[PDB]
């Protein structure tokens, strides 16, 4: 029983974090085999910021320009080369601590553990999703830039972020491993402002279905809902809408505790009308909405209380 | 910019965990030097022990099988003598908590690392933990410079769901006993000095419609408190928000009032650090340590 906001253990991407030092700019890098990859603004200065030619900045460079601390270890850089807004520094040591792992982009409303670094070394582990305008809410300080979000399912890292930025609503952007920012994102200092964020719905109905599986059907009701109503509803309270892909995803969570998902929307309906009323749903007064599907039925048990 | 519910880095701490079995039931324990730490009910504790050999303790560190050599009891933890020093064991410490302190839980199953959050030891101690059967033997910890500090080790869950468990020597947190009887957690309360540090970290976050004018008595605000079931809050704890308070500019009771009007008149449809309820799961340390 309970249900907590859990993030993936962090040792597999420990062992992988090292610090980069290029000029006067130190921010964290990911060791994997011979290769540490970290954001590409460490060639830069804050005033190259507002308009920079990566690849001009990058041609004056060489090898022994970078420096790769690992532990207390000094790294030789023996190649370089930029893949869209991520480096990679060729090193000449392989990492013996690197995990299994896959490079994979994700899609709005999936989640992800964060271990937020600086100099290359751990501080702390979140879990957080990449929100719907594809920034994510995170917690970060000058210094934590290549810090790294992460799965682990089964015993393979699949690295899915890296921290780049912060933007001015103190929300982050970043990108996937292979230098693609999330959302309309450049890593340059310029008027670039999140767009309005909604609610993920399908994350709020597999919450709704968690709460049904720790014992709490407080908020249902005898109603159920056409997907078309449901979403006209939604919509006006700043949810995205719930597609068919979404009900599909509900399958085993609907079957698991005998509510159907259209029935599980109309509960989701009245809980935006009326509010909580002085109560909760598993410990929280607002309705949650960083558990994917897939994360309630890692979480909670196979077995309905 | 951002608060989040933060946990230490688990990675010295999954080099430690390591499954044990005895006849039909399987827990995690924790590998240490030449020594597994696991809770006793693996097995009147010491005659069901004293029919017990060796060999009968199946413990098991990855996909190696580690070989028994001792075993004895301290308190409610069993303590498995093993013939391998454990090459991961990290500098550690046995340290016993207070009520309103936090630590990182690794919930484990099988003796395989599946997740790690962040949690508070409560006034009624209990904590409000994740667990499935299985998860006997996770255990809570804190890093204080390159130092691992062990401060719980899982044991059962309690009827309305929370979670009761033991210091690492054994000694439950709690008037809890492993054993399957009728135990109840008392009646809880909210940890005051976290709620003042969260408000505190709301503030450096630049959210601010909570703060007024006023001010209070120690006295007066303890009085407003216990009325709503929040721990009292001592000269100790506004002593420990002194850092906090130079920081913000606001003074510990200068905070205590808006608590107090917090508390009276509801939060009004607004939130704080996206939460619309008080938070009392952040210590004063964890503040600092996240916002620095
Ligand atoms: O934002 C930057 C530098 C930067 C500026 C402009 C563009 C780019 Cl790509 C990078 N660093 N970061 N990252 N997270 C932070 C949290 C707080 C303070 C600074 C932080
Ligand atoms: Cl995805």
């Amino acid at each position: 029983s309970g249900f907590r906001k859990m993030a993936f253990p962090s040792g597999k991407v420990e062992g992988c974090m090292v610090q980069v030092t290029c000029g006067t700019t130190t921010l964290n890098g990911l060791w994997l085999d011979d290769v540490v990859y970290c954001p590409r603004h460490v060639i830069c200065t804050s005033e190259d910021m507002l308009n920079p030619n990566y690849e001009d900045l990058l041609i004056r460079k060489s090898n022994h320009n970078f420096l790769v601390q690992a532990g207390n270890v000094q790294l030789r850089v023996i190649g370089h080369s930029m893949q869209n807004c991520v480096l990679k520094l060729k090193v000449d040591t392989a990492n013996p601590k690197t995990p299994k792992y896959k490079f994979v982009r994700i899609q709005p409303g999936q989640t992800f553990s964060v271990l937020a670094c600086y100099n290359g070394s751990p501080s702390g582990v979140y879990q957080c999703a990449m929100r719907p305008n594809f920034t994510i809410k995170g917690s970060f300080l000058n210094g934590s830039c290549g810090s790294v979000g992460f799965n682990i399912d089964y015993d393979c890292v699949s690295f899915c972020y890296m921290h780049h930025m912060e933007l001015p609503t103190g929300v982050h952007a970043g990108t996937d491993l292979e230098g693609n920012f999330y959302g309309p994102f450049v890593d340059r200092q310029t008027a670039q402002a999140a767009g309005t964020d909604t609610t993920i719905t399908v994350n709020v109905l597999a919450w709704l279905y968690a709460a049904v599986i720790n014992g709490d059907r407080w908020f249902l009701n005898r109603f159920t809902t056409t997907l078309n109503d449901f979403n006209l509803v939604a919509m006006k309270y700043n949810y995205e809408p719930l597609t068919q892909d979404h009900v599909d995803i509900l399958g085993p969570l609907s079957a698991q505790t005998g509510i159907a998902v259209l029935d599980m929307c109309a509960s989701l309906k009245e809980l935006l009308q009326n509010g909580m009323n002085g109560r909760t749903i598993l410990g929280s007064a607002l309705l949650e909405d960083e558990f994917t599907p897939f994360d309630v039925v890692r979480q909670c048990s196979g077995v309905t209380f």
